[PDB]
């Protein structure tokens, strides 16, 4: 899956 860093 995916990292995601908002």
């Amino acid at each position: 899956g995916d990292v995601i860093e908002v």
